Order: structure tokens, then sequence, then C-alpha cells
DNA sequence: AGGCGGCACGGTCTGTTGAG
DNA sequence: CTCAACAGACCGTGCCGCCTGC
């Protein structure tokens, strides 16, 4: 009936023990322990628990397409929205225990199950197509890279942070566009961005 | 330290199994029929699995010592010295694999007490970039963190170091002053490839 | 219902060449055209579907045990060439044949000591008319009679493996006398098609 | 080797569990605990245990070998050779469930060279030891061959075992020389098998 | 520094029964 | 005749350290 809500409780505490304890060391007893789940109720589900994974990855790409697009329709535009992009995941990588695992599961071992489209190709490229806006609006400049800033910027986005409690992962991001529209604005509405900036920190 | 060569060929196919496959997807089944050994001579060299995860992060951190003091032996500037290190510990991690897993294991729990890489790398720059202010190529007010926060998927995420320039640009249009300004950005695109 | 003989006809391509214990559960719903719960409401258990392949076979060969109408060793030998044109006559009776050999949770009578016991009661009412000799072990000929038919491979010439075994039997247990009437209703029933 | 001595161990408990209760029931951790090994010492010897049945249809077809070796050209004919042979694998039918598996496993291994197969070694050594026993007198010149062979090797199975093998297999070759051998040497060659029984 | 062996879970999925 | 969930061993083997005759 109804239980297939019974199926999220798994993957929003499957999530939370790839974050922590990483792929290959999440013992499927351990999973299905962080639920209220039986051995069988998960394999229902999920045929391994490599496609345990590559499902966990589509409510990634898919809950940064809908802030993407959905996020714009009136208000920011350009390098504009591409502040707002950040500050919103960086939020759900924290009071979101899923997709803050993906960013682990694409780099410490990507999915085996088809198709295979990559989620950092999916930022590498979402920001490009994004950057290229800011030079035709005088937002940026023009003598500055074109696709050497893009694989700059999901990059620092990363930074791993774990190492560091999730208190200073959405407070560091601010400090990351602070030092990078040093060497894109052309300084006249500089102040523009930091003003941003330093409040987008506690929101979603 | 004679025929002790058994286990400089272990650690070989073992770090490049912990590359082309990852740490616990590398069983001790092919990690010695890849090397070329018995695990009776494995267990000679190393207690276990772990020892592995313990001998090649301190050849990792061994090579960040000795390029570390290969740049103080000279008259480098602290700027100067720190950016030419940014440059010499990425074309280490693009040849041998011997030196790219200790890239792939530190990311997935290093055997105490070693210094763990990430927080000597972000140390190494602070320390670094510190001298820097005090020798005015780096302005006082922007916080030295700014660290490897941002040099971090220089190699990981995947001409390449071309794409290592290209964020220091984005660096020194902002914390050098407008003077030495254009002393280190030149001296950055001076060389991208040695 | 008509579903019936569908998950039980399709479940027994999937249990000879598989061997019953190796066949999945789902493999059976996924080639019968079922489902996972329409299955259960027939059988409710794999061994309960084991004891429904045997049922439609050995009601099938006391359905062919009402040809008493010829000699009464006859009444034996057609049940033999009567057989063999059975088991590859479909994946039925074959499953019932390849779930007899290996452990059979059965109980319906026994597997083989139905075609031990009744294929010799047709034999020793052959003895009292003097078509098989009065002075012969006949207990020890059933039990080494089922084999041959079961064969070296559990090619496809089955009617000359054992109608040139038939003949070895009426050699030293049928009389000389009637020996022939026996041999020749051999290669007459070696054709088929 | 003490392996030898643990791999014999496995494989002889392995045997009588698919003597029994067949390959596709014979659960793993029930023959280390019916053996006397750990799940691990059987793994050094046997990966999966589909190397159980080549590694036990090996001996049952070696030991086939050398039931053949013993009877090379000791001094019997073309067809006391297959009659002291028959009582030859009642022996390790009863006294041991090593070859009393081999005489079983004929659904597994559904068939991969170079395996002699159970019934190809043996329908090979009936019809081809028959094209002798047919010139020696012995075998009629009507007997197809090539028919009892497929009867020759069925037989074996006798009873329930496919007791109560050794002595229905007496029967069985008391009524089959009375139907393929001349009425000259057939109470020669059912006498030693009547006292070719009481002992197998 | 051997070949042989010790335990234990890694995950895959099986034949099952309560919601409505 | 259904979609759901149920526990449980099924077989691999991974990783180690006991006494072990090629």
């Amino acid at each position: 009936l109804r239980a297939e809500q019974t199926r999220a409780t798994i993957i929003g505490a499957a999530a939370d023990l790839f974050d922590r304890r990483g792929y290959e060391s999440t013992t499927l007893s351990e999973i299905v322990a962080h639920a209220g789940v039986t051995k069988g109720a998960l394999y229902f589900h999920f045929a391994a628990k490599e496609d345990l994974a590559h499902a966990i990855l589509e409510i990634q790409s898919r809950t940064s397409r809908r802030l993407a697009k959905d996020l714009d329709g009136r208000g920011y535009s350009s390098l504009e929205a591409l502040m707002r992009l950040t500050f919103g995941m960086a939020r759900l990588c924290v009071q979101g225990p899923v997709l803050r695992a993906g960013l682990r599961l694409a780099t410490a071992g990507v999915p085996v199950r088809p198709p295979l489209p990559h989620p950092f190709t999916e930022w590498r490229e979402i920001a490009t197509s994004r950057l290229l806006d800011a030079v035709r609006q005088s937002d940026v400049h023009q003598d500055i890279d074109v696709d050497s800033v893009a694989h700059t910027l999901v990059c620092s986005v990363v930074g791993t942070r774990t190492l560091e409690p999730a208190g200073r992962e959405p407070r560091r991001l601010a400090e990351m566009w602070y030092i990078l529209i040093r060497g894109m604005v052309p300084v006249t509405r500089r102040a523009r961005y930091v003003t941003l900036a330093a409040r987008l920190e506690q929101e979603t």
C-alpha cells in the first residue's frame, strides 16, 4: 500500500551510513539496522547495494536539477543565481542526510548501473554555461578563463571539510565566493556581491 | 636492509590496485598475485592490510618532507616557495601510482600518531602564507584560510597543470599587493610544464 | 481454473533441466506469466508443487492401465512402448521422471514401487497362463526391469533401445513354444510415426 | 602433505551427503561439520562446490581405469572381464560412499572436456569390449552390441540406489546370460557368477 | 620466509506471509 | 489473485596465524 514511504526510510539512513562510513564498509546488516526493516525488505526495493548507490545518486542529480531551473523564473540572473545555487546545496549538505553522501559517492567509487551520467560534468557544465552568461553582461571580466574557472569552482565547493563538523560547511563557502569575486567582478559593483555573500550563510 | 626489495615491489602493486579500484575493493587475493610473491612473504614485511595504508601514506608524507626542504635550501620568497610547491606536489600525482594511492587512500583513515596529510598540507600553507605576509608579498587583511581547502581537486576531480595556475591568478588578484602582483602573476605562468 | 494447468506445465519445463531444487520460484512465476501471489492461491508451497506434478503422472499411469481388453504378457509389453511414447511427449511426465529420481517429497503411492509392484501383477497373471515359466524368481524380474528405459541420457532412438532389449528376456523367460509370438510383437511395436 | 589427510576427509564426507541428500541440497555448512574441518579449510582445496564434482567424478572415473589395468591381459576372455568387473563396482558402491556418489551424479554437471563423462566412459568399455566377445563364442552373431550398450549401462542402477545392490546384480547377470550366451558356456559363465557374488 | 588451515560475514536471494 | 514485507542461511572468500614434509 502506502509502504512506498517505507523505502526512503533506509535511503535517508543509508546515506548517513554512506557519507560517514564510506561505500565498501557499509554492511547491509548495518544499513538494515539503521532503518527499521529486515534483510529481505531491503531487497524488495533494491537488487544489490550497487543499486542502492546508483538510485541514491539520482536523488542528488534530480534535487539539484529542480533547484537550478525552478529556483529561477523570477529574480537573480547570470552570476547572481550561481551564488544562490550553492547557498542551498550547502544547506542540504548539512540539513539533509541524503545528498551529502552523493558528494562522496561520486569520488570514492562511481556506480555501475546504466547509464552513467557523472555528476561532476553536470556541475562543470551547469556552471560553465552560466559562467558564459556573465561575460556578455559585464558582470565579470572578459580576459579571464572560460573553462579553467568552472573546474576550479566545483572543487573548492567540495573541499572535503569527516575532518570538521557540519557547522563550518555553509559558512566557509561564503569565504570561497569572497575571494573569487576579487578576480572576476570589475571592481565597480564588487561590494554588490559581498553584501549578498555575507547574508546567504544561515539559510537554504 | 639488503634484499628488502621484496617489500619494495609489494607496495608498488598495492598502490596501483589501491588507485585503479579502491582500498577494500582490492583484496589480498590479487594484491599478492599482481605483485609476485606469496602471502607468507607478505606477512614478513607487513603485519596486516592496514599496515599498507600506513606505509603508503608515510611515503606520501615522506616525499612531502623532501620537496618541502628542497625549496628552503636555495633562496626563494615565502610566497614563491609556496607556489612553486603546488606545481611540484602536482607533477608527482600525474606520473607515479606509488604516490597517487596516497591521494586515493587519504580521502575515503591514517594510523596514529602519524600527522594526517590534509592537516599537514593545510598547515604547510598557513605557516608559509604567513611569512609571505611578513615579507609583504601577501596582504595582511585577508585571512590566511585561504588554504588547501581550494587546492583539493587539482588532481582529484577526474595539459592538466594549466588548471593549477588558472586558480593562482584568481588568488594573486586579491591577496597580493597590486605592486608585487605583476611579478608572481607572470612568475606562475612562467612555466606550467617541467 | 485454467491457470491451475499453467503454473504446473510451464513449471515442468523448468523442472527437468534445472533439477527442481535449483529452480527458483521467481523464474517459475516469470516463465508461467502468473504472479508470485497467484501461485500461492493454487499451491502455497514449492513442496506442494512436486506432489502436484507427480499426481498428474501416477494418475496417467493408472489411466493407461484401463487397457486389459490382450494376453496378460502383452498387457505389459504394450505398456512399455506406450510409456516411452509419453515421457518424450511434452514437458510433463519427464518432469515427474526427473523428480522421482532425486529426493521426492511424495505423499499418491511410491515413485517406483508402483511400477515394480503393479508392473509385476500384469506379469504374474501371465505365468498362470503359461506365457512365462512357473519356476523362476518373478520378483527378481520387476526389480531389474524398470531401468533400461531410464536410458543413458537422464540420441533419439528409444524403441530400438527397448525392442532389441526385450528380446533378451524372451529367450530365458518365455517358453520356446510361443517365443516368436512376442518377438515379432516388438519390431511391430518398434514403429511409431 | 597432511592436506592429503584432510582433503580426503572432506571429499569422503561430501560424497556421503551427495549419495543420500543429493547435490542440490547438500548444505555447505553441514559438510565441514560432517567431515571435521572449517569453512576455510575446505576453500583451500575447493573454491566452489562444483569442484566437489570434478574431484569426486574424477575418482569415479580414474577408479574405472584402475579396474581395467588390473584386468589387462591377465588371462580372462572377452566376456569374463566384464563379469568380474561388474562386481568390481559392487565394491565401493557399499563399502565407500565415494564411488557410490559417482553412480548417482547423472544429473549434476550438465559437458566440459576432457572429462570422460561416466556414461560415454561406460558405454565405450562395454561396446568396444564386446566386439571381441562376439568372435570367441560367448555372443551370438545377431545381437546388436550398440543396442545392449544402452541397456548394460542403465542396468547397473539395479535398485532404489539410483540394500540393495550387490545381490540384485547377481540376478541381473543370471537373467542376461540366458539370452546372449551359447548354451555350451551358459552354465559355465553362471558358475563364476553365482559364486562371484557371495563376497561382494 | 612455506603450504594449511580458522572463523566469520561480506552480499545475493530465496520461499514465504500480513495489509485493505 | 495482489503489492508489500519477512527472516534466514544460501555459498564465496577475505583475512589472518596455527604446526606443517613438498
